[PDB]
C-alpha cells in the first residue's frame, strides 16, 4: 500500500498526488514528472522502474546528460488532472518571461530511497507551481488533508515556501482563501518556539504556528533533514502534525478550533494547488518538495499515522550533490576556460570583479595570486565547495544579482548559499562545472569575459545559450600562487 491507497482505506481518498521520487499509489506506473533539457528544448517523463515504485533517476541522468534540465510539470498521480505546472503572474510578478516563476532544476535536491537514486524539487527564490483550474479538491469550508515530505534544511524567511489550497485567480482574496503547508523562518505572522524553521498553516493574510496570531510555543523548530509536515482542515477544526520522515511517528503541534480572527471560521477554500510560493504568487521563498498530497475529507491521525509508517519505510538519505574531479578542503587551484578562443583564460579578480585574463608563468605575481583559489568546505552545504581568494584571504566568490564577486564572508546565512557552489562533470567533458548549491540552474559561466551564475537560456544577457556549455566548463590545474 502506498500514501494513497492509505487515504484512500481511511475514506479520505487523494485528489491530488505529487512526487519526483516514487509512486503515491501501489498500482501508479504512470509518469511521475516532465523534464526539459536546455540542448535542444525538448521534453520527456521520468516514471517508475517498478508500479508503485521509484522514479528512473537513470533515465534523467540520460536525458539530461552534457546540458541542464528543468522540471516541467509534476504530474498529478490520483488521475484528476491536478498537474502541476510553471507559476502565472499574480499579485506579485515572478522574474521569468511575462512574470512567470522560474522552473526548478532536476538536479539540486539528490536522494536515495531505500539506496535508489532519486532527484527532489528544490525551489531556489522565484522558482513556483500552481494549477489554478483543480478538479476535486476541497472548496469553501469542506475538510481536506495533505502532507509533503520537504528538506527542512533549506528554508528562508521571505513569503513563502507553501503546497496546498490556495486562489485560482493567483491574488490576495481575503482570509481563509488558501489552507497550505508553510516551512520556514518568517515571522511577519506566526512563529513557534526556538529560532525556526516551523510548519505553519499558510490561511491567507496570516502563516498559523496555532490558534493565535503571532507566537506559539506548541509549535516546535524543525531540527530535521527530511520533514514530514501533515496538515487537515475541516469545520472550525484544524491541525500541524511533523515527523522526521527518516525514522519514527507524527507528533500534533496544533489541532483544534479555527484562529479566532474574522475571516477563518468558516473558511473559503478555491481548490487552486500551490508549490513554492505564496497565494498571491509571493515568490521569494525557497525550499525543497519530495512527495505531497491533497485529500478530499478530513484524515484520521490513524490514517496519517500509517502514510509516515509508510514514508519511514521509503527510507529517504541525502544524495550525492558532487560529480565529476572535486576537490579536497585547502587545496589551490587555478580554474582555466576551455571555451574555444578564450583557452589561455582563467578565472581571477580585479577587487570585487571576477573575470577571466590569460595569465601564465610570465604574468605578475599580483594577477597569479587572483588567479589562484582554496578550496574549502563548503559554508553552507558541507558536500560542495567554496572558492577562497589567495590574495584576499576571508573572501569567497559569491552570487549577487546572478555576478561572481570576491566579497568578505560576513558569517551569514546569504552569504554562505551565494557562496557555495557544488562541482559537476562538465558539460563539455572538460574539467568541472560549478553548480550554484543556492540556485541549482546557475553555473559559473563567463560572458565577455565576466563571470556570472548564468543559466542556459533566462531572462539575463548572460543566460545566452550560445556557447553555454563550453563557457560553464573548466579544466582545473595546479594554482599559479
Ligand atoms: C531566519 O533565520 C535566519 C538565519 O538564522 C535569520 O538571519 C539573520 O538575519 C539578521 C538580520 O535580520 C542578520 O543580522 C543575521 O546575521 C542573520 N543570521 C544569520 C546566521 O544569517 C533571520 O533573521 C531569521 N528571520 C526572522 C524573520 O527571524
Ligand atoms: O500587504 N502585504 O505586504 C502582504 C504581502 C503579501 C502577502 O501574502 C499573502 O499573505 C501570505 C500569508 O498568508 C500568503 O501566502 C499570501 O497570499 C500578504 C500581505
Ligand atoms: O537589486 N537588488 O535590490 C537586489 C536585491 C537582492 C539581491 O540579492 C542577491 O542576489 C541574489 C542572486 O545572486 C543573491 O542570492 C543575493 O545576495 C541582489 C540585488
Ligand atoms: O556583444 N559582444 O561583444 C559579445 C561578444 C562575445 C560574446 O561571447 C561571450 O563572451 C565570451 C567570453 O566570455 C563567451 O564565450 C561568450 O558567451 C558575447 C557578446
Ligand atoms: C559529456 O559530459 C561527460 C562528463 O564531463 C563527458 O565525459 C563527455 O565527454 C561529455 N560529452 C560531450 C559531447 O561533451
Amino acid at each position: 500500500m502506498g500514501p494513497c491507497d492509505i487515504y484512500e482505506a481511511g475514506d479520505t481518498p487523494c485528489v491530488a498526488a505529487h512526487s519526483t521520487t516514487r509512486a503515491l499509489y501501489s498500482s501508479f506506473s504512470g509518469a511521475l514528472y516532465q523534464l526539459q533539457r536546455g540542448s535542444d528544448d525538448t521534453t520527456t517523463t521520468i516514471s517508475p522502474l517498478t508500479a508503485g515504485g521509484i522514479a528512473d533517476a537513470s533515465a534523467q541522468d540520460t536525458f539530461c546528460a552534457n546540458t541542464t534540465c528543468l522540471i516541467t510539470i509534476i504530474y498529478d498521480q490520483s488521475g484528476n488532472g491536478n498537474h502541476l505546472t510553471q507559476a502565472p503572474p499574480g499579485g506579485f510578478d515572478g522574474p521569468d518571461t511575462d512574470g512567470y516563476d522560474n522552473l526548478a532544476s532536476a538536479i539540486g535536491a539528490p536522494v536515495t530511497l531505500n539506496g535508489q537514486k532519486a532527484y527532489g524539487v528544490f525551489m531556489s527564490p522565484g522558482t513556483g507551481y500552481r494549477n489554478n483550474e483543480a478538479t476535486g479538491t476541497a472548496t469553501g469550508d469542506e475538510a481536506e488533508g495533505m502532507y509533503a515530505v520537504l528538506d527542512g534544511t533549506h528554508y528562508n524567511d521571505a513569503c513563502c515556501f507553501d503546497y496546498g489550497n490556495a486562489e485560482t485567480s493567483s491574488t490576495d482574496t481575503g482570509a481563509g482563501h488558501m489552507e497550505a503547508i508553510y516551512l520556514g523562518n518568517s515571522t511577519t505572522w506566526g512563529y513557534g518556539a526556538g529560532d525556526g524553521p516551523w510548519i505553519m498553516v499558510d490561511m491567507q493574510n496570516n502563516l498559523f504556528s496555532g490558534a493565535d496570531e503571532g507566537y506559539n510555543s506548541g509549535d516546535p523548530s524543525i531540527s530535521y533533514r527530511f520533514v514530514t509536515a501533515a496538515v487537515k482542515g475541516g469545520a472550525d477544526k484544524w491541525a500541524i502534525r511533523g515527523a522526521n520522515a527518516a525514522s519514527g511517528s507524527l507528533s500534533t503541534y496544533y489541532s483544534g478550533a479555527r484562529p479566532d480572527y474574522s475571516g477563518y471560521n468558516p473558511m473559503s477554500k478555491e481548490g487552486a494547488i500551490i508549490l513554492g510560493i505564496g497565494g498571491d504568487n509571493s515568490n521569494g521563498a525557497q525550499g525543497t518538495f519530495y512527495e505531497g498530497v491533497m485529500t478530499s475529507g478530513y484524515p484520521s491521525d490513524d490514517t496519517e499515522n500509517s502514510v509516515q509508517e509508510n514514508i519511514v519505510a521509503a527510507k529517504y538519505v541525502v544524495g550525492s550533490l558532487v560529480s565529476g574531479p572535486s576537490f579536497t578542503s585547502g587545496e589551490v587551484v587555478s580554474l582555466r576556460v576551455t571555451t574555444p578562443g578564450y583557452t589561455t583564460r582563467y578565472i581571477a579578480h580585479t577587487d570585487t570583479t571576477v573575470n577571466t585574463q590569460v595569465v601564465d608563468d610570465d604574468s605578475s605575481t599580483t594577477l597569479k595570486e587572483e588567479a589562484s583559489w582554496t578550496v574549502v568546505t563548503g559554508l553552507a552545504n558541507s558536500q560542495c565547495f567554496s572558492f577562497e581568494s589567495v590574495d584576499t584571504p576571508g573572501s569567497y566568490i559569491r552570487h549577487y544579482n546572478f555576478e561572481l564577486l570576491l566579497n568578505a564572508n560576513d558569517g551569514t546565512k546569504q552569504f554562505h548559499e551565494d557562496a557555495t557552489f557544488c562541482p559537476q562533470a562538465a558539460l563539455n567533458g572538460e574539467g568541472t562545472s560549478l553548480r550554484s548549491w543556492s540556485y541549482p540552474t546557475r553555473y559559473f559561466r563567463h560572458y565577455e569575459n565576466v563571470l556570472y551564475a548564468a543559466s542556459n537560456g533566462g531572462v539575463q544577457t548572460f543566460d545566452s545559450k550560445t556557447s553555454f556549455n563550453n563557457d560553464v566548463s573548466f579544466e582545473i590545474e595546479t594554482a599559479f600562487a
